[PDB]
């Protein structure tokens, strides 16, 4: 399968600082089974060029031991009228000091959509929080991720 | 443990219709371990008097499948700068028709803090909702919930 067209829309790309983004509920499984969430962005997700796969940048440690534990994970992705949850299932991960880089297969997609409008999660993007999810980091193993699937 | 106090205060009581309202993502895990999702609303989520327990109300079938299975799941909730990670083991259910009212111990909460604003998910009630969502016979089973807890 591929990432959902509108999916990789709403993730492609890098935000600049201080601009208001969309922050997705990011899941894994831990160890007695329940579900786990942590909050990423565009900084951390991004869409393979063919949409084929989705890449992500994880720094939470416990997600990253979900992911190396159990390989599954998935998504909350708001756009208009309808929430995308997706499921995903990990193929490959590069590791660079405390960040995580996985490459995601996508095999479930629901469009859950009630026909009415919804807001995201949103935050403001800062130097601060470049600093905190460490962007140069991120954006390298993306280009590493990138260079590696092609 | 309990219901963490902002987490009561964010679920506690019911919206009219024609409300702007946060949904809050309830997470389960599916059968193949992958993280699943509903969103779900006050409308859906209250706690005890005592703040001891969370109860819910369930329509989404898989998701109550998913409880059904494993009596895992978990809630984020945002407000102000705190992103609310919890953990939710099910400890009693009951079905009426299509909907499974529940009740969770908490098993863990997360204060997931950056000190950047967030925006909760939001959406606003209406007619429509109530009836997809059943209002009526959610709000008969979180009393029969309650009364039976006591
Ligand atoms: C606004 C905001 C942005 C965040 N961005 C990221 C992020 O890009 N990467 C990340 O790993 N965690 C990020 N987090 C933190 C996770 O949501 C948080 O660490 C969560 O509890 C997961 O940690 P754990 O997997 O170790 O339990 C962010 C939190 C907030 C409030
Ligand atoms: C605005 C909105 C409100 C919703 N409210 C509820 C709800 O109160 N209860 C519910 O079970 N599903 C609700 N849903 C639908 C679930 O999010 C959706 O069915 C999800 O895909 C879970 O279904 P599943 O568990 O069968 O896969 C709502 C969806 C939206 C867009
Ligand atoms: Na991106
Ligand atoms: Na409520």
């Amino acid at each position: 399968s591929k990432v959902p067209g509108e999916i990789a829309e709403l993730l492609r790309g890098f935000p600049d600082v201080d601009v208001q983004e969309q922050a997705f509920a990011f899941l894994t499984v831990d160890t007695g089974g329940y579900p786990h969430s942590a909050l990423l962005s565009r900084t951390e997700l991004e869409p393979s060029t063919d949409e084929a796969v989705l890449f992500a940048v994880v720094a939470s440690p416990r997600t990253r031991a979900n992911l190396r534990r159990t390989g599954t994970a998935g998504l909350i992705a708001i756009d208009g009228t309808t929430c995308h949850h997706l499921k995903l299932r990990m193929t490959g991960s590069l590791a660079d000091r405390g960040l995580l880089a996985c490459i995601f297969s996508v095999v479930d997609h629901k469009r859950d959509d009630l026909g009415i409008p919804l807001q995201p999660m949103l935050f403001r993007t800062s130097a601060d929080l470049a600093e905190q999810e460490d962007w140069p980091r991120t954006r390298d193993l993306f280009e590493r991720l990138r260079a590696g699937y092609e």
